[PDB]
């Protein structure tokens, strides 16, 4: 069923060319905040944990999160799937990890800041609630900051959840990254596609850039990239079963949702500032040089690096 097991994306996260599965993630949950799940896709259906839906007329909707769109299963995948129970589909970064499938989006891909804001807090109620370690995945972003999403963001980091989100896609001119990747307390993540320059993968030309004011220092700023991951021509679960490739900053911010959960599974102590701190260091050690923006060092198109297991 599947065409390719470890897409490209998932070897270059995993700095190995001849992987043949991948591992990690237990006791993790992975909020997606999408367009909702396939929920019985073979290869996501032994990771579902929640499901629930931020876009109808009572909120949260529990036992619904159906997605017509594919987006957020596409998503979903590249975060966790785990091969299936026949070991013949594709694997995700963190297959052990836990999905939490929240539909923010309507199936047109767009949605309301209200639902995003209400599903951010309602992923850390759910956190607190359980006594387990959340990651929210936003593949999902405007040009503008909403102060309902930026509260939502600051509730669930001071209740020990990571915010992982997407750069956005109207790059490459300087200063076109979004909200929410842009607050200081989310992590904003960049496209890489599958290329070489400057001795370095190369950030995709549509990856929304940051600012050069801020960019050089690592350390997060509103406004500054942070991790840089692949996100052109990505292979991943599809919505009425089977595959798809698309390409995206959203499919560059699951591969960063789920090398923190595998990460933070190996040492669930670390808080999030902590675990935020790993992922930063991995990502220095690997500097991106490729791309409208890129340099050495932390820059505006890259961020402090791409972040990787090894
Ligand atoms: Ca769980
Ligand atoms: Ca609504
Ligand atoms: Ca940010
Ligand atoms: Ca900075
Ligand atoms: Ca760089």
């Amino acid at each position: 069923r599947a065409s390719q097991q470890i897409p490209w994306g998932i070897k270059a996260i995993y700095n190995n060319d001849t992987l043949t599965s991948t591992t990690g993630g237990s006791g993790i949950n992975i909020a997606v905040l999408d367009t909702g799940v396939n929920t019985s896709h073979p290869d996501l259906v032994n990771n579902v944990e929640q499901c629930k839906d931020f876009t109808g007329a009572t909120t949260p909707i529990n036992n619904s999160c159906t997605d017509r769109n594919g987006h957020g299963t596409h998503v979903a995948g590249t975060a966790l799937a785990d091969g299936g129970s026949d070991q013949a589909g594709i694997y995700g970064v963190a297959p052990d990890a836990d999905l939490w499938a929240y539909k923010v989006l309507l199936d047109s891909g767009s949605g309301y800041s209200d639902d995003i804001a209400a599903a951010i807090r309602h992923a850390a109620d759910q956190a607190t609630a359980t006594g387990t370690k959340t990651i929210i995945s936003m593949s999902l972003g405007s040009s503008a900051n909403n102060s309902l999403i930026s509260s939502a963001v600051n509730y669930a980091y001071s209740k020990g959840v990571l915010i992982v989100a997407a750069a956005g896609n109207s790059g490459y001119s300087q200063g076109t990254i979004g909200y929410p990747g842009a607050l200081p307390n989310a992590i904003a993540v960049a496209a890489l596609e599958n290329v070489q320059q400057n001795g370095t993968y190369r950030v995709a030309d549509y990856s929304s850039r940051g600012y050069i004011s801020t960019a050089g220092d690592y350390v997060i700023q509103e406004g500054d990239i942070e991790i840089s991951a692949p996100g052109s021509s990505v292979y991943s679960t599809w919505y009425n079963g089977g595959y798809n490739t698309i390409s995206g900053t959203s499919m560059a911010t699951p591969h960063v949702s789920g090398l923190a959960a595998k990460i933070w599974a190996e040492n669930p102590s670390l808080s999030n500032t902590q675990l935020r701190s790993n992922l930063q260091e991995r990502a220095k050690s690997v500097d991106i040089k490729g791309g409208y923006g890129a340099a050495i060092g932390d820059d505006y198109a890259s961020g402090f690096g791409f972040a990787r297991v090894q």
